[PDB]
Formats: structure tokens, sequence, C-alpha cells
């Protein structure tokens, strides 16, 4: 089901979005950020798509009035729009086509909505950088941007400098009783485990894939469904069993770069960091240990 979402929920999905519609065309990207969505580049027409699923805007054959009001109600403190305004498009999204469900047939009313009431959608959706950031600093609780969420997580668990918080910053792993709750958290900051607790494998996959490798899916596949993990220590069991089936030097590489892509989820869609560089990956890992005094 869907709940209302805070702006690091929006932000991560949003990017998932652009990463996998936007096709290595980095203005295309460009313009995507800023919310420029005309029909008329190319590949505009599925990623809005992409994005009204996974923001909850559109659901069944057609949008979803009462979820995009659900979402405006949970912080029309901070969003900056009027309860007329956010009843407005609530029920003006609610009359559009859709009907069948295709890219161009839901990107069309959507495109024609947001260019009659421009500024509104990424304010209620949180996507607005001043909504967001004063969001950020009233919630601290919410992983901000500018912070991994390896930190974010490790520093509600660990203090700096810390035996077995360099153990895992060393080895990705720790048997101390405190890594229960950190890979609890962070496993579902990855997304790795779902908000309902059950494992995504695809979400797994999508960092072996942007390290470059390929041949590991069906390993992955193997080690969760073998796993033996009990509820009390469930992301943790799980992470152990990925850890396991690939292997230390495998996982950590692929661990390494989401940390490092978790700080700004649109990394990898500029086109300087677009790539993946294991050179540059060093000094970025021991960057993150020395923050974490390491
Ligand atoms: N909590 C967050 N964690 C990681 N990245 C985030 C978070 N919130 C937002 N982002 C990313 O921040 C990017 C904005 O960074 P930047 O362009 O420098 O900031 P601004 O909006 O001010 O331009 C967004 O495109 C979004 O992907
Ligand atoms: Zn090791
Ligand atoms: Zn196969």
């Amino acid at each position: 089901e869907w709940s209302p979402m805070d702006p690091e929920e929006v932000a991560f999905e949003e990017a998932k979005c652009m990463e996998d519609h936007f096709g290595n065309d980095f203005g295309l990207a460009e313009k995507w950020m800023k919310w420029s969505l005309a029909e008329s580049d190319g590949k505009t027409a599925c990623y809005v798509k992409c994005l009204v699923e996974a923001l909850g805007m559109y659901d069944k054959q057609a949008f979803q009035p009462n979820n995009i009001k659900q979402q405006y109600e949970a912080y029309k403190s901070d969003n900056g729009v009027d309860q007329t305004k956010g009843d407005a498009i609530a029920n003006e999204l609610g009359k559009i086509d859709a009907k069948d469900g295709k890219c161009e047939s839901i990107a069309k009313g959507f495109i024609q909505v947001n260019n009659a009431n421009k500024g509104v959608l990424e304010k209620i959706y949180l996507l607005d950088s001043s909504v967001r950031d004063a969001i950020y600093k009233k919630n601290p609780q919410i992983k901000p941007k500018g912070i991994s969420i390896f930190r974010f997580c490790g520093k509600q668990f660990y203090q700096d400098g810390e035996a077995a918080y360099c153990n895992v910053r060393k080895h990705g792993f720790s048997d101390d009783p405190k890594f229960i709750k950190h890979s609890n958290c962070t496993t579902r900051g990855m997304r790795w485990m779902k908000k309902n607790g059950e494992m995504d494998e695809s979400a797994i996959l999508r960092g072996l894939h942007a390290v470059n490798e390929n041949g590991k899916d069906d390993v992955v596949k193997k080690s969760l469904q073998n796993c033996k993990a009990k509820d009390e220590s469930k992301a943790r069991d799980y992470y152990k069993c990925i850890y396991d089936g690939l292997g230390e030097q495998l996982f950590m590489k692929v661990l390494d770069y989401i940390e490092v892509r978790s700080e700004n989820y649109s990394y990898r869609l500029r086109e300087a960091t677009s790539k993946y560089d294991a050179n540059a990956m060093r000094s970025k890992v021991k960057a993150l240990d020395s923050e974490a005094k390491c």
C-alpha cells in the first residue's frame, strides 16, 4: 500500500525513475530534475509514468486524488500551498484520461496539469528545494542529502572510532549486538529491505549492476532462498546471507558505491560522476573512514 512520503523517499524514487529512463542523455536528465516535462522529448512519456506510480499518484486505471490529498495533508505546514490549491490539483489530476494506462496517456494529462500549476507539484511532493530543506532541518530523523545512509545510521548506534564501528567500516560486518539495529537501518535505507520487511531482490541486483558486475544474479537469489532468518534479526541475517554468497570483496565493492551515491541520489545522473571508477573509489572510502574516525 501507499502512504505519504517524506522528502528523502520522494528523492529516492525520483532518482530511480530517472536512472531507469534517461538513457545516458544528461541534458534530458537535467530537464527532469528541473521538472521541465515536455511531450516532445522522446523518453519523457514513460518517465512520467514511472514517477506518478512511484509517488502514489497513479494506481488502477486513473490517478488517485485521495493519495495526492493525503500527501498534501501530511506536510501542509511546510509545503507552502494553500488548502484551496491543494484540494484543487488533487481533483484536477483525478479528472485525467488514463483509462488504458499507456505512457503517452498518463504523461499527457500530467504535463497538462503541471504546466497549469507550475511548481506546485514539486512543493506537495517535497522536491522543491526550500520545502525539502526546511523539513530536513525540522526532522533530524530523516536522512538529509550530504550524508551517506551508512553514516546516518552509524551515528545512531556507534560512537565514532569505537572498535566495533571500525570493523563495520573495514569488513562490512560485525558480530557485536549493535549491528542488528545498524544493518536493519542500512538494509532498509538501501531499499534492499522494503517497508513491509521483505527483501527486494531487484534492489540488490541494482547495486551489482552499478559496479558493472553481471554474472551474479542467480547467486543472490540462492543466498536469499536458503537464508535462515529470524524476525528479531531479519535484515542482519539476510545481509549476512548476501555477504557470504557474494564474498567480502564483491559485497564491499557494491556497498561502497551504494554509500557514495547515497549522499546525493542524483549522483549517476550528472555526467562527470556517471561512470563507476574503481580508482576514484579508494580515496572516497578513505574519506568515509576518516569521517567515522576509523
Ligand atoms: N535525502 C537525500 N538523500 C540523498 N539525496 C538527496 C536527498 N534529498 C535530495 N537528494 C538529491 O538532491 C539533489 C539536489 O542536489 P543539488 O542539486 O546540489 O541541490 P538543489 O536542489 O539545491 O539543487 C536532488 O536531485 C536529489 O536527488
Ligand atoms: Zn575484511
Ligand atoms: Zn540463468
